[PDB]
């Protein structure tokens, strides 16, 4: 396992050194996005929540294609305001119900170390 705690204060620094393989070792769901909503990375722990197959979503748009539930001021509204402001760091509970059993999660969104990339972290509550 990759020993990194969900919500860590320097998680962006840590996850910068990892590759596709290493991100599969985390105890929580991790998704990388560009500033538009396209998925750049998707770890196996996230797949173990949504029934989604990582390889088949990478390149698709999160808010438009993959996960319509997040297309809301409560989720997508925060992302866009962060992508706009040049900073994002927020944690909240959400429910995923698209093509899946309604599942309650804790979500964490934080700007990455790179310029136009954002992290979405998911865990069960
Ligand atoms: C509503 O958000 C639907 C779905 C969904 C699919 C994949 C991931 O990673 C989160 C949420």
């Amino acid at each position: 396992m990759e020993h990194v705690a969900f919500g860590s204060e320097d998680i962006e620094n840590t996850l910068a050194k990892m590759d596709d393989g290493q991100l599969d070792g985390l105890a929580f769901g991790a998704i990388q996005l560009d500033g538009d909503g396209n998925i750049l990375q998707y770890n196996a722990a996230e797949g173990d929540i949504t029934g989604r197959d990582p390889k088949q979503v990478i390149g698709k748009n999160f808010f438009k294609d993959v996960a319509p539930c997040t297309d809301s001021p409560e989720f997508y509204g925060k992302f866009k305001e962060g992508v706009a402001s040049g900073n994002l760091n927020t944690m909240f509970e959400y429910t995923f119900d698209y093509q899946m059993t309604p599942t309650k999660v804790k979500v964490h969104m934080k700007k990455a170390l790179s310029g136009d990339s954002y992290w979405v972290f998911v865990k069960r509550v």
